[PDB]
């Protein structure tokens, strides 16, 4: 109930994030924005967070409010992020751990859309997992770029626009944020698709292009997107992750996913491979 802030550990979307301690019990994540910011935005983060709770893998928050010349949030600490893992096992995971996690985060995803909001930076370093008894759990986490995409009364989606600055990270974008387009559900569910195909080749070709400014630097990643067809991007994996990425760069602004025919892929790969789901994870096998 009262907090020792610890060491800073990096920074989210609008904040920098810090491990401390609730020096009564245990130990926190804590999430620091200036109060005097233009911008303020971690009181919304708190409330959108606070509509998610409940949900499998959605982090509990702890305590929000004001402290000297922060803004504060208090989160119970989880594991680590999916790119610390990934560099915990080499930079390369096996394909039955890739499975096991496109299948929970499809489902993170397909939570954060059944309460009327678009996450818009899906990256590994947004999933974590959890400690202990939720080990195994994958969490979703950082709404400081989630929009409300549809009514919450009469779920009337929000309307299509054009020429919006790129939101979020370039290396996971979709084609369409790319191109300027207000991103909707297919986007997210899109960018998972280049998250889990990180995961298999270790980098994405649009990794690692020269440019002169940020504007051209986005371009290029825009263009080596639009010009690597997803056969070429995916060569020498199962099929399954050229049908995700297509159906989901095939969907309709306002399309509801068939969220469950996209684990379903996955599943039944899954299946064939003869792995068993037993919820070991490469980095379950560390020594
Ligand atoms: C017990 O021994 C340990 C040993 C080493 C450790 O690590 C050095 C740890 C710490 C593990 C940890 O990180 N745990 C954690 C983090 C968060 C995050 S992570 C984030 N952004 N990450 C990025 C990354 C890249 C780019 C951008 C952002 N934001 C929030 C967050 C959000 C809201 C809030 F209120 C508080 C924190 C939330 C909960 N647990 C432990």
């Amino acid at each position: 109930n009262r907090y020792r802030l610890g060491r800073k550990i990096g920074s989210g979307s609008f904040g920098d994030i810090y491990l401390g301690t609730d020096i009564a019990a245990e130990e926190v994540a804590i999430k620091l924005e200036c109060v005097k910011t233009k911008h303020p935005q971690l009181h919304i983060e708190s409330k959108i967070y606070k509509m998610m709770q409940g949900g499998v893998g959605i982090p509990t928050i702890r305590w929000c409010g004001a402290e000297g010349d922060y803004n504060v949030m208090v989160m119970e600490l989880l594991g680590p992020s999916l790119e610390d893992l990934f560099n915990f096992c080499s930079r390369k995971f096996s394909l039955k751990t890739v499975l096991l996690l496109a299948d929970q985060m499809i489902s993170r995803i397909e939570y954060i859309h059944s309460k009327n909001f678009i996450h818009r930076d899906v990256k590994p370093d947004n999933f974590l997992m959890g400690l202990g008894k939720k080990g195994n759990l994958v969490y979703i986490i950082d709404f400081g770029l989630a929009k409300k995409y549809r009514d919450a009364r009469t779920h009337q989606h929000i309307p299509y626009r054009e020429n919006k600055n790129l939101t979020g990270t370039a290396r996971y974008a979709s084609i369409n944020t790319h191109l300027g387009i207000e991103q909707s559900r297919r986007d997210d569910l899109e960018s998972l698709g280049y998250v889990l195909m990180y995961f298999n080749l270790g980098s994405l070709p649009w990794q690692g292009l020269k440019a002169a400014t940020k504007r051209q630097k986005y371009e290029r990643i825009s263009e080596k997107k639009m010009s690597t067809p997803i056969e070429v991007l995916c060569k020498g994996y199962p099929s399954e992750f050229a049908t995700y990425l297509n159906f989901c760069r095939s969907l309709r602004f306002d399309d509801k996913p068939d969220y469950s025919y996209l684990r379903q892929l996955f599943r039944n790969l899954f299946h064939r491979q003869g792995f068993s789901y037993d919820y070991v994870f490469d980095w379950n096998m560390l020594k």
